[PDB]
């Protein structure tokens, strides 16, 4: 940086104080990532600069000629990444994704059916502080208490009683793979439309880790931050004869101009999980998943589910006599960066909470491996079971340091 | 850029193209400005790896620490930039700002009023083709059809007849001051809230050269990229009583995880804005509008309101027989970048419109000043009054790069 440093020390400072702190610490958060710098040239480009209200071709604003090719080239890398027939990639968040759909397909409290918070489901799911829950009427289905897997059972039953205009699959805390084919088998018994909500698991889709939604989905929402290892951003997917229709939800439905610049640096993460090492990375990150929650099992941790099957755990805190939210800061003394996270039938709220999500897509980007996620378990052990010890909190710092070096 | 160029070629040519555009052709969209290389390599930094759903202080995940501090910074200069009492830095979008505020104070169907699309209001302000419409009643406010002037004993008859929850005020197409003392005056007669969108006329307001609405509204929304000269996103600004709410609304009611890069270069902006600078800049904006609409008005053109007493300017193009989507097409050609635009009592649909919008923000950043003015008004008035001539518009690309070097 240039002009920065230079016309804002107190910005500068707070930036470099952040980027030397995402190299120092261990990043577990499971809905981060570390893009490339090729990412970041994108969105610190002149396309901020640009109003382009509508899509290629049919825009509210002259001089649009060029930030056109930039949007189709995202377009249609998304399409060819996904399968999908359409694909919208203004969407400024997952957040904005689900409600555009929302938007297309729902009146006013209509009734929907979405995977609960606690279980594993995300606030736009259908969280009553919300406003998919304050503007439709969600109805809950989820896991179950002892294996916590999707009870599909339980969702017929919901449909068969409540019969929601659409259902939506998917989760941001749930470790396990989700049949999308059974929540289609559901959603054409009672005459709906199927979303699913891949934010989390997108990049483990487009690399054949995760089966594709897309096929039994008539709507597709994702972010394009997470495993898909992109700027903060949203996107959507769709069926042909829904495109007009999720188009106009987005403008003049529920947004205003597009982040060019984003959706610029959305084409290049696009571009790049369309090549071959993308797949080879996400790979790890299933694989360091596999491991770090079996390294966790052997220090004597429990986790939702016994496991996982996909890039991310949830570690059940309740044996260690601890909440989340201890766990979380005491972790971040140490180095170690995570998330209080709710569990099924969590009996804490959700700032509470009564156990951590863990996630690999962060530090596999950075190079850590299955002799990594070893290391990383134990400091997680060393840390959460000898709490207020300040010798297994300074042995630990230094661990990480040694680790992050 | 030093990733960008060999990690794709296409993405980056198509850049370099637009960066080429802004310098070569004069843009003239009254939307749109150049921020600083600073406010550039703040969007392009780290932190858009960072989830930090919450606020300063109370965030949902660990390491926020460093971004904590981009949002406080530019929270607390947002506050001495307007004399706020509360500022919520969050918003992706001034669409997104205006929907958390109406999604505090309105429920669903409730009554607002709001200015009309085409007598110079935003889409957000109450079109039935937009959520704002969809979701609230919303009762339409204008101008005069002689003087395009906004009829305050109309806005004051609307809220009587219908006693609206809201009154919005300000607007996308107004080119004069918009009176606030009036609109709270009205709002306080009916037991309204008032929200004024000084979305366009932020960069104005902190140079002390529009009155501002801070003292008037219950709420200021903004967005801050406009005449603010900053990134592409939103703001809400509130009374203390307020503050609570609006960042519920943000989240976890509207939006999910913050974009922070955009945030901290959301603060490079209003840091900017602080300096002597920003106030003599904003001065040459309205000298050369005022300039611009008088040269304009001498080469024959019928200007909405008769002129502009701010950053912005209408055409209304009907007398030579012109709609404001040909006009657009045939100044790009020149090099000369505006908008299609709505006209008071427009005979024609949003996507052909009777006029053009011009605004001076932009090119008053790159250094033009009142001779410049000068020169765009007599090309503007070589084109489109000699439309088909092939030597007319080559005299025109003649000038046009004559002034942009
Ligand atoms: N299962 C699950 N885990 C997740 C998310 C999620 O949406 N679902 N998150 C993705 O967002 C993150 C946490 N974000 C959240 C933010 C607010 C609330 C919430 O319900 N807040 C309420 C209740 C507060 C309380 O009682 O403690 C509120 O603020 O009123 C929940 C999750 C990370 N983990
Ligand atoms: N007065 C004013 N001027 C403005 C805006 C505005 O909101 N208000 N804009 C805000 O950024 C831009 C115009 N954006 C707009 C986009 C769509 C529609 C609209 O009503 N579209 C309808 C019908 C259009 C058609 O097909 O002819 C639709 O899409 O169904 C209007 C304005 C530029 N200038």
């Amino acid at each position: 940086m240039k002009y920065l440093p230079q016309q804002d020390p107190q910005v500068f400072a707070a930036i470099e104080q952040e980027r030397k702190r995402q190299h120092a610490k261990i990043e577990l958060i499971a809905s981060e990532n570390f893009v490339s710098r090729a990412v970041m040239e994108a969105q610190g480009s002149v396309l901020t600069n640009k109003y382009a209200e509508g899509y290629p071709g049919r825009r509210y604003y002259g001089g649009c000629e060029y930030v056109d090719i930039v949007e189709e080239l995202a377009r249609e890398r998304a399409k060819q990444l996904f399968g999908a027939e359409h694909a919208n990639v203004q969407p400024h968040s997952g957040a904005q994704a689900n409600m555009a759909v929302y938007f297309t397909v729902l009146e006013h409290g209509d009734t929907v059916l979405g995977m609960n918070l606690s279980h594993g489901g995300h606030l736009t799911h259908g969280s009553p502080v919300n406003f998919s829950g304050v503007q439709y009427n969600f109805v809950a289905y989820g896991v179950d208490p002892e294996t916590h897997v999707i009870d599909y059972d339980d969702v017929r039953e919901k449909a068969r009683l409540h019969r929601p205009k659409l259902i939506v699959a998917a989760a941001s805390a749930y470790p396990r793979i989700i049949d999308f084919a059974k929540f289609r088998e559901i959603a054409d018994e009672v005459g709906a439309y199927l979303m699913v909500d891949m934010a989390h698991i997108a990049g483990l889709v487009a690399a054949g880790l995760h089966p594709n939604p897309v096929p039994y989905a008539h709507f597709v929402t994702t972010t394009t931050h997470k495993t898909l290892r992109g700027p903060r951003g949203g996107m959507i997917l769709c069926q042909e004869q829904f495109a007009k229709q999720i188009d106009k939800a987005i403008f003049p439905g529920i947004q205003g101009g597009p982040l060019m610049h984003v959706i610029a640096a959305k084409a290049v993460a696009f571009g790049e999980a369309l090549q071959d090492d993308f797949k080879a990375y996400a790979k790890r990150v299933v694989d360091n998943a596999k491991r770090l929650a079996s390294a966790l099992q052997n220090e004597g941790f429990t986790l939702v589910s016994g496991g996982t099957d996909n890039h991310l755990l949830l570690v059940d805190l309740r044996p260690q006599q601890l909440t989340g939210k201890t766990a979380e800061k005491v972790l971040d003394e140490v180095g170690i960066t995570v998330n209080k996270n709710t569990i099924p039938y969590d009996p804490e709220s959700p700032g509470v909470t009564s156990g951590i999500r863990i996630g690999t897509a962060a530090v596999t980007t950075r190079g850590f491996g299955l002799e990594e996620m070893d290391e990383i378990a134990a400091i997680i052990g060393l840390v959460l079971k000898n709490v207020g010890s300040e010798q297994a909190l300074e042995e630990a710092r230094q661990r990480v340091a040694a680790l992050t070096d």
